[PDB]
């Protein structure tokens, strides 16, 4: 299953094309202004087969808890109510969010010791890189 190298606390060190990713989700300017200035912290823990991903920022905190392959109700940082699933493809943690007939994905894979999150929406791609502490 999920490699134990995901487990721990991660810190954003790079974000590319985040403003345009938020634009695609319908995020307003003022909210985007703060989402760009945010340097979140992502904690990934595991209790049994239930994986938890927690995001901590001064602006918004979030937390999801799921079993791989099982749909679950999620409330996103921008307050979307999504029916989401997390799958594992070649050691990549791929999260899909569906709402209002729309859909976006967050793919998280480890690269040379760093967690790389790919955000995708209608051909708009954002790349966020985290370093472990
Ligand atoms: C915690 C980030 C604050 C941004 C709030 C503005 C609304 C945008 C929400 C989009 C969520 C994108 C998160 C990508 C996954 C990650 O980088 O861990
Ligand atoms: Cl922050």
């Amino acid at each position: 299953g999920m490699s134990n190298n995901f487990l721990g606390t991660w810190k954003l060190v790079s974000s590319e094309n985040f403003d345009d990713y938020m634009k695609a989700l319908g995020v307003g300017l003022a909210t985007r202004k703060l989402g760009n200035l945010a340097k979140p912290t992502v904690i990934i823990s595991k209790k049994g087969d239930i994986i938890t991903i927690r995001t901590e920022s001064t602006f918004k905190n979030t937390e999801i808890s799921f079993k791989l392959g099982q749909e679950f109700e999620e409330t996103t940082a921008d307050n979307r109510k999504t029916k989401s699933i997390v799958t594992l493809q070649r050691g990549s943690l791929n999260q899909v969010q569906r709402w209002d007939g729309k859909e976006t994905t967050i793919k998280r894979k480890l690269v040379n010791g760093k967690m790389v999150a790919e955000c995708k929406m209608k051909g708009v791609v954002c790349t966020r890189i985290y370093e472990k502490v």
